């Protein structure tokens, strides 16, 4: 046995690398086939079987390759004596080699046996409703009047009025309503309608337009595009003022084609167009008309209308009907589709069937129209954003998906690929920005800069993403009808709700193909009765985790968890006084979010963060006392872009030299002991090159002496875009020192950041965009035009002490935004400045709470 | 082990040659498949995987074959005792045979397993914009006026006015603007427009022409081509003067089909035709109208004319806007396309996304029209010029590509193939000449003979070439987002930049499939901190380099660098006193450029250049002391065409006999000891048969005795076409002999080449084309018509002493060009000659600086 | 190494049995030597044979003592040092191979040479 064992063991190691490379190349083949098959439309159960099988074989080979490389690195870590001497290593490594050969031959026979896989040169092989009347439209009366108003206002220029939203949001219904208002007839000689959609031809559109202006299109079918444009221009000139309806135009070229047909007769014509692309709407009109959201009562009224015509919904179905109405998120088409499923089912058994879940019920049966309706644009997304989109589907339904969390989740799953001059963080931020541009992913929260802060995936879109991923298996959500498991073995990843986590753990989960663990707290901070054994068994179940993201728990650094070298992105919480060195073995790691409940003032990062080349972002809820890099660790600049909640002690010349590419840096502690010359730890910030954000927080309320912004501070932080001061109690004279930042973009004064009865700024802020003052005790302000020449946003919250916003800021042309939150009499001056700007008729916004 | 080793080693080598030949045949098969695949359009990921795989396998097998032959040559180079005795020889040889056998079986299974490769008889499987008005056309006002002036000028003959330029340059916009001037209507009764493009049918063109002259084309659809020609001629005769606008005509047959329609009514009709082929335009009109280049302000105004139409661009987007405007190189289609990318994106995050790199942003997404716009003519080039073009896509963006550098680079990359009566130099020069003819490759510098000197790839075309090569993998440019490497393993070649070279070395590069090293100095002479260790690392990383081209460095002749026997083309610089014999082992060498910083007056070529049969061109920045060929080296005439910077001592009877086919020879040193009878080194030039260029340079400013050209000099250099004399200090009487060269074509008197207060030439120069005089101390010139009968260019520079250009040169009909750079009062005589020729109305150009 | 590990492990897969057989056969040769010492001898061939049996007996004794010393050294080392040591494995089985060689030498010494055959009572022995 041992003779034979060692014989085959030695024989195999001689092709382990060749077997590895051949398996990897053939798995690349199968992955290319898999992309092809995903693109293809399929209807044969055998084809779904084969796609399932190739996906599972591909992911099995991926696990084998990652295991082999991880073992190789582990061996290289061991000393030469423990390298040669180890015999268990020999057994495991050759068992791994044997598995790799088995899977390689499996891939060889997968390619050879199945004819479908053969390489092909270029071979992938790929109507409205009834029409409502005014009484059938719901809650659009105010919207219709607003849009018609916008249309009718006299303006010699050809102004556009676009309507934009999400798939099946009712836009075409708003246009059809608008299209049949007598007011529109009064204001315009001839209103004509046209539908474009994603697929169209201009000549079709131009011919249909011409039909309205003459019935002899048979004569002009021989005219060219520009001749037709001139003809229609003359026809309109004869007609007079005209409004043209455009249903679902998604391309700028189309708009720029439509401007042509309108003559320059200074009649102030109009074109109102529907577009699922917010950017297209924005170009069409500089101020869009985002289709409102139906309120739950309106949705219930619509469902009543549909599943019972005009006869009232019967009494007992009202409860269930109400339930169905609210759950649809406020988009009419979800109501429409579930009503379709409910047509003529006055028996409450089926109403209860449909209610119990009303997101799955769309995308089923023949009248699934929601699916294809959304797909009308998903295919309008490139593959990179296709995938980055689908991974918005992990977050629980109704969850608020943070911008940074989702950005690092994308970048931690390997979905994004590097570009030739950009950084993965900004490529991903652009991907999500664009995802909102296409209205694909709701965005209701705006950073001071105006960037995404919380994006949600609409209930209908949530179920669409979940089911689409499940079909592609990129991830999945575990469910349990009382008992059972829904085949999680067909789940490349598992998203588990905390409530069912204990039960899923009771079955002793154990998976290898799994490559992440998602368990978010939609009900924030509802940490259930999870024992340490639960966390240990979690560590056991998923050994190949790239993405271990769980924050509603008391996590611990079990030995098993310490072995997870494949780790990429960690979101854990508990009571940790210092990061153990075990984190120094997670070479694959790219991100680390830390939220510790420890009473310790500082967290000691024992793990050598410097050696982790793949590392990109470390986040801590409390200041981190990072060890400086040693001589051995000296090398290339670290990949670290974001380093949040840094202890000032851990800001040394060597650390900042090792993180010169650091972008987002936050430091909290004692400041005066950090601001002096011998406190040049601040002077050490010169090491940071691409630094952009800097949060300064003082943990002491009783300060020995008030610090002073060093004169070098102007250039010490020259690269910083965002700069938040918290509990700094700086003299407003120091605000002048803050006026010498060339690249200052955002400015937050939080918790008496600046101490003083009144603020009289002098230095101009040639680029500042957002001013943010929170809980400022200073009573009067005399900021002038020169101070903030390019003010675009000014936020002052909890200003119970401030007296009046200076009128001088009214002159600022750039300034359009002004929010006063829990502010004193200065609210009156906000009204005065708003009135002045309205008299000047400058686009400006004023928000007052409550 | 040793028994089995030697057994296998002997058995395989018995079969090594058969294995080699069979592998070569099968790799020829895969290369033919690749030639098919490149043409065939494809969109399937699996097929791109297969093409990647066949490319990698083919290049791997090519490396194996070249390594095996190099080893064979090395072994044959060793002595018989050093041949039989060597044991490492057998080890490496039999390992190489094992690798060759492995890759041969790889190719066998690549063919058999994959059905895509089966031989097939004949089986590869292969609209305007909106239209503007005159306010949307930028900066073409003067251009349109110039073109219309060219048009309307009265002339009985049917003169043509063509508009030519690069893809996406806006020609059709100029024509349309021309097509809508009232002036054109005033000067012509009937103006009609026709679109041809690359693909067209005459009958469609003629029928559409006939429509403008009668609405009954339905009647004449049955008439033959000549019948339609006569009909249109009669219609034009009835109409009178006519200008016909032609869009995108590329083939001359079309032009000569258009002359037919026009009647001979001595009405001076006109034809306007746009054409991407500069030669076609030149035929259409003897003086083309190269569409001007939009200035950066015009490009910014245009981009405003789209991303914000007529509403002025907001303030903060101007900075970014200006950046995105100038970067487009001065062609409106780059502006248009990146605008399309920017449509309705007033959030400056995306403006900065697009600005950072504004050449990639074309050729991406749906509205990438730049790509297909260039491809509409890339297929217009045969495969040879197809490839030669793509290797203009390796010089850094904005780099000025020298004519000789690129010519040899082509010929050194294995892209050109020999013809049946031509020499690779002139085939390649013709290829680049055409690459300018088709407007493909910009050309802004002219050699005195009038051939290309510098050529550039327009930023748009540069990125197109880079991406096209990268898809085909013919080469690639290494990039690093902070860290990382972009998979350079899929880069058959690496084009790195000096800025990133140090970091590239930091990763310890090691490649085998790489077959060249491109590192040019766009910022000339910016040699960064590259240590000798860096150069050694270069030598190590790329062992199979055919083309090693790096001059921004301090290169050294390391032992490893001496091994590169596959070497073809060298471009190196440093401090070398004499070329080591190590270069005598580079049997594959074809070219050698040398730029040595040594203070030595002469460089001694220790390497036996005579034995290098593949050698074609040696270049040195200082005179070279070549060793004469020995008796053993005696054989066929050397392939050497160009031999630059030759020490006069290095010009011996035997040397020149061995290089009788030498064409470009340059000699520098002490000359007075060169012209004498016992200095028959001048007489030794009789050996050169196809000598074309001859540059004579004297390094001494204090000459013992004024030299004197030999009487034989006339027939000594009878084959010379170019003859640049520098610092010769010759009496103008000696110039009279210069009229005794039958084949003289170029004449550059540089740095007091001829000494004398005045020049009074007598002998005629029956063929001289371009005269050329730098820094002439002579004061008065008395040349006449007989002296320069066929003068085509007359360039006089730094002639601060020259008094007046003789008026007699005015009579010269051939003379069209004349340039006075930093010239004295003779500039006034230049004005006199210009006025006289203008009075005679002879097509003449005068340039004066400053 | 593959052939090396094969041959070593297969030699061990018995070193104790080879050891004991060699020991008993060397006891045989030692008894023969005790006989031959008493015997008067005058034949150069017999002195050659006695020299040879003495050298073979003492060679086998050196091999046996070396092998037991190596075994004791193994037992001295820690369990980790016992299992992990690879050079020790090579020396162990080289010693075992030498023991097999000497044992075969003793077998052929007995069989080839008649002189060694067992015999009940045969030792042949003026002022
Ligand atoms: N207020 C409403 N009351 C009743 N039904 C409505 C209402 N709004 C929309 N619908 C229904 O929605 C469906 C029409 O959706 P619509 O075409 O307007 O969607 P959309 O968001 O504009 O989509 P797209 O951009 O793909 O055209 C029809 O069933 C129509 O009856
Ligand atoms: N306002 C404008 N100012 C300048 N150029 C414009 C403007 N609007 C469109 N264009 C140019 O018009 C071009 C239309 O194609 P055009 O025929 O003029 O290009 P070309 O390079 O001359 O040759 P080809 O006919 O092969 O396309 C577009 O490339 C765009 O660059």
């Amino acid at each position: 046995f041992e003779v034979e064992n060692l014989l085959q063991l030695l024989t195999d190691n001689v092709s382990a690398k060749g077997e590895l490379e051949n398996l990897l190349k053939e798995v690349q083949h199968l992955k290319g086939f898999l992309d092809d098959a995903a693109k293809l439309p399929s209807d044969s159960e055998q084809w779904k079987v084969l796609v399932e099988e190739i996906q599972k074989t591909v992911h099995t080979a991926e696990d084998a390759v990652d295991k082999f490389v991880v073992q190789a690195k582990l061996h290289k870590e061991k000393n030469k004596m423990a390298r040669i001497l180890d015999v268990g290593h020999l057994a495991t490594v050759r068992n791994l080699a044997a598995e790799v050969k088995g899977i390689h031959d499996q891939v060889k026979e997968l390619r050879l046996n199945n004819q479908a896989l053969q390489a092909r040169p270029t071979l992938e092989l790929p109507q409205q409703g009834p029409a409502l009347e005014d009484d059938e439209v719901v809650g659009f009366d105010e919207e219709a009047n607003k849009v018609i108003n916008r249309l009718v206002k006299e303006s010699k220029d050809l102004d556009i009025i676009p309507v934009v939203g999400m798939p099946g949001l009712g836009k075409t219904t708003l246009a059809r309503k608008i299209y049949k208002d007598p007011k529109l007839s009064y204001e315009f000689f001839g209103v004509h309608w046209v539908y474009v959609g994603q697929s169209y031809k201009i000549k079709d559109v131009f011919l249909n337009i011409l039909k309205f202006f003459t019935r002899r299109t048979e004569d002009y079918q021989h005219e060219d595009v520009d001749a037709l444009a001139k003809v229609i221009a003359g026809f309109i000139n004869k007609g007079g003022r005209c409004l043209i309806c455009l249903d679902d135009v998604w391309e700028t070229k189309v708009i720029d084609y439509v401007k042509t047909i309108f003559p320059e007769n200074e009649k102030g014509h109009r074109v109102m167009m529907t577009t699922r692309n917010k950017v297209l709407a924005t170009y069409a009109n500089s101020d869009p008309h985002d289709l409102k959201f139906l309120t739950p009562k309106e949705s219930f009224e619509l469902l009543v209308k549909r599943v019972f015509g005009k006869k009232p919904c019967p009494k007992d179905l009202v409860g269930h009907g109400e339930s169905i109405a609210g759950k649809c998120g406020g988009v009419p088409l979800a109501v429409v589709v579930i009503a379709g499923a409910l047509r003529g089912r006055p028996n409450t058994s089926d109403w209860i069937r449909v209610e119990r879940n009303v997101v799955q019920h769309l995308y089923t049966n023949s009248e699934e129209s929601c699916l294809k309706f959304v797909e009308m644009s998903y295919d309008h997304l490139p593959q990179e954003v296709q995938t980055c989109f689908l991974y918005c589907g992990v977050f629980p339904r109704g969850f608020d998906i943070p911008s940074w969390k989702v950005i690092r989740l994308w970048i931690a799953e390997g979905l994004i690929k590097p570009q030739e001059s950009y950084t993965l963080e900004e490529i991903a931020e652009f991907y999500l920005n664009d995802l909102v541009n296409r209205n694909l992913v709701i965005l209701q929260q705006k950073r001071s800069d105006g960037q995404i802060k919380t994006c949600r995936l609409h209930v209908m879109l949530h179920q669409f993403c979940k089911k689409e991923a499940s079909n592609k298996w990129l991830f999945q959500e575990v469910s349990l009808t009382p008992d059972q498991a829904i085949d999680p073995n067909k789940s490349r990843r598992l998203c588990i709700q905390p409530s069912n986590l204990k039960d899923f753990l009771s079955k002793k989960p154990s998976a290898e193909h799994v490559r992440s663990f998602y368990c978010f707290s939609s009900k924030e901070k509802q940490i259930r009765g999870l024992t340490p054994n639960d966390i240990k068994l979690i560590h056991k179940a998923f050994p190949l985790v790239r993405v271990l993201d769980v924050e509603s728990l008391k996590f611990l650094f079990s030995k098993d968890f310490n072995q997870l070298f494949h780790l990429r992105y960690i979101a854990i919480s508990g009571d940790f006084n210092a990061i153990p060195l075990t984190f120094g073995k997670f070479w694959n790691l790219q991100t680390l979010i830390l939220n510790t409940s420890t009473s310790e003032s500082t967290l000691d990062v024992k793990a050598d963060i410097w050696n982790m080349l793949q590392l990109r972002h470390l986040h801590t809820n409390i200041p981190a006392k990072l060890q400086p890099p040693t001589a051995t660790t000296s090398g290339k600049a670290s990949c670290l872009q974001t380093l949040c909640m840094v202890a000032p002690e851990s800001c040394e010349k060597e650390v900042l030299a090792k993180a010169c590419h650091l972008k987002k840096l936050s430091i909290r502690g004692q400041m005066a002991a950090f601001l002096g010359a011998y406190k040049g730890g601040i002077n050490n910030l010169v090491e940071l090159k691409c630094l952009e954000q800097l949060k300064l927080l003082n943990d002491v309320l009783y300060m020995n002496k008030a610090p002073h912004l060093p004169q070098t501070f102007s250039q010490l932080v020259r690269t910083v875009k965002k700069l938040t001061l918290t509990n700094t109690r700086f003299a407003w004279s120091e605000a002048d020192k803050l006026g010498q930042l060339e690249s200052l973009e955002i400015l937050k004064f939080k918790e008496n950041a600046f101490a003083g009865d009144s603020w009289k700024p002098k230095m101009g802020f040639s680029a500042l965009r957002v001013l943010w003052i929170e809980r400022a005790e200073f009573e009067t302000w005399e900021a002038s035009e020169i101070n903030f020449p390019v003010l675009r946003n000014l936020v002052l919250m909890s200003c119970d002490k401030l007296e009046t916003v200076p009128f001088e800021l009214a002159n600022l042309s750039d300034l359009y935004e002004m929010r006063l939150e829990n502010t004193s009499k200065a609210v009156k001056s906000a009204k005065a400045i708003l009135e002045s700007k309205t008299d000047k008729n400058i686009k400006f916004n004023l928000t007052i709470f409550p």
